């Protein structure tokens, strides 16, 4: 029960005040590899869970950004989960709340917030309509002229035009 400022703070300084020890090391990320996905993208009035996007520099460190996870004052769970799966909750002075993030590597940071916002139902009809084309997107890559490529774009707009349809915001999931 919070409003859409709420999530945006809670995140801004969620994803601002975490870090991570791995092999003796402090891995601290920020928003230049992490995007608020979720309620984040709908902006509504007010939000229960939300969700944000971990662009990992490496499968490796993909395997160990979760390893001594923590936060400046605030508390947090942790959970791994195959295939970009990633939840984790936090809590706040006996508070709790629900967090998704996905998993993703550096070059997935597009596709990444594709597939979160959706629901699938538009990645299936843009799957079916890309394929119409010729076209494919999957979390390794899209596949063109019966080519795999990667998805080299900038943002989800870039994205879109990587697969070749029409941009749409994401607080319209479909």
């Amino acid at each position: 029960m919070l409003t859409l400022i709420q999530g945006k703070k809670i995140v801004n300084h969620l994803r601002s005040r975490l870090a991570f020890e791995y092999n003796g090391q402090l891995i601290k990320i920020l928003s230049k590899n992490i995007v608020a996905v979720g309620s984040l993208r709908r902006e509504e009035k007010m939000l229960n869970d939300v969700d944000l996007l971990i662009i990992v520099p490496e499968k490796k460190l993909l395997k160990h950004v979760l390893p001594n996870i923590r936060i400046k004052g605030l508390s947090f769970s942790v959970k791994v989960c195959g295939e970009r799966k990633c939840v984790l909750f936090i809590e706040w002075e006996k508070k709790t709340y629900q967090l998704d993030l996905f998993t993703a590597l550096a070059e997935e940071k597009p596709y990444a917030i594709f597939h979160f916002t959706g629901p699938v139902s538009y990645l299936i009809r843009i799957r079916a309509a890309l394929k119409k084309k010729n076209y494919k997107l999957n979390q390794y890559g899209l596949f063109k002229n019966q080519t795999l490529v990667p998805l080299k774009i900038t943002t989800e707009k870039e994205l879109i035009k990587e697969l070749g349809f029409t941009y749409r915001i994401p607080k319209k999931r479909l």
